[PDB]
């Protein structure tokens, strides 16, 4: 019955990018193919004066010889027909970290405890996701309360994506 169509799932009515910035911290993720940051994320997103959002971010990442590193990220985002809907190229301070453009989207957020991003990378013939990427984000490090969780696990299960996330631990690595 629910569709799984990317181009069927709502997004946050009326977003504003003012009302987002500040920190973020990851509380749970659905990885994509070829993962990268693995835990330790926590995110600082900005508005300047002419409304472009931009956001670093710090996390934890596996480097597939196995060292461990933190990477320190920076992401700049362009404005599409929904506010809600961005395009964003980023990059890394390391030259060696992931490059990149993905949609980012925000798919709800309160502005005060929590947000779910979404980003489909690879879409299938039938217009389904084929990789697909997705945050919860919390205002404090300490979670959210049973009722936001039932409406985390709701809008999860609108983005055909229940059941497929993992708890991020937080544990200072990247000094936390």
């Amino acid at each position: 019955e629910r569709d799984c169509r990317v181009s069927s799932f709502r997004v946050k009515e009326n977003f504003d990018k003012a009302r987002f910035a500040g920190t973020w911290y990851a509380m749970a993720k659905k990885d994509p193919e070829g993962l990268f940051l693995q835990d330790n994320i926590v995110a600082e997103f900005s508005v300047d004066e002419n409304g472009q959002m931009s956001a670093t971010a710090k996390g934890r990442v596996r480097l597939l010889n196995n060292w461990d590193v933190c990477a320190d990220m920076v992401g700049t985002f362009t404005d599409t027909e929904d506010p809600a809907k961005f395009k964003m190229k980023y990059w890394g301070v390391a030259s060696f970290l992931q490059k990149g453009n993905d949609d980012h989207w925000i798919i709800d957020t309160d502005y005060e405890t929590f947000a779910v991003q979404y980003s489909c990378r690879l879409l299938n013939l039938d217009g389904t996701c084929a990789d697909s990427y997705s945050f919860v984000f919390a205002r404090d490090p300490s979670g959210f309360s049973p009722e936001v969780q039932k409406i985390v696990r709701q809008r999860q299960e609108e983005l055909c994506l229940a059941r497929q996330y993992r708890l991020i631990p937080h544990n200072g690595y990247c000094n936390g």
